[PDB]
């Protein structure tokens, strides 16, 4: 689709079988989830933004539902105002910036 | 334009008689800019983001251009990391997302 700005860029994603609404983020390099169980490993890992660097736990390639299109990557779980979805995703499904 | 994401989407803006580079964050609700000297009257104000909250200065009707393109609006100026044009000035140069 092609989304416009007026509003947060929010869409429902499907990841470890259940339904969230994410920001699609293009100022994200990664993928940041808040607190949830997922299916796998992880490794701690430390990621900062602009308020600073939080703790985070690192689930590899984890698939990824956004708006129908299946991305299978990197996603970070931690403390989050939302859910953010990054341009590790973004990528994999062909998102554009276009003006 | 079109710009892919296979990294952060960086470009030159034009503020204050200066050029910087700076972030499109599609993620961000405002436009952030990295600590500059900025005349005008100013009203303080607090952001958070990943990690949490951090002051900044708020300015208002700040004419900006971005990537050739015309934009006026709000400003925040305080110490980011790095210059990010949020959805505030992006819905003014027509950038929409696309996938
Ligand atoms: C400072 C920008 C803007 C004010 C802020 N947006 C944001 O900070 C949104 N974009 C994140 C981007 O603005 C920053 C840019 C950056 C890059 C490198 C170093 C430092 C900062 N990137 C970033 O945080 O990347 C992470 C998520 C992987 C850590 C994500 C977000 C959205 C809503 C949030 C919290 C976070 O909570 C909602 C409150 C509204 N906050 C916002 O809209």
């Amino acid at each position: 689709p092609q989304i416009t700005l007026w509003k947060r860029p929010l869409v429902t994603i499907r990841i470890g079988g259940q339904l969230k609404e994410a920001l699609l983020d293009t100022g994200a390099d990664d993928t940041v989830i808040e607190e949830m169980n997922l299916p796998g490993k992880w490794k701690p890992k430390m990621i900062g933004g602009i308020g600073g660097f939080i703790k985070v736990r690192q689930y590899d390639q984890i698939p990824v539902e956004i708006a129908g299109h299946k991305a299978i990557g990197t996603v970070l779980v931690g403390p989050t105002p939302v859910n953010i979805i990054g341009r590790n995703l973004l990528t994999q499904i062909g998102a554009t910036l276009n003006f």
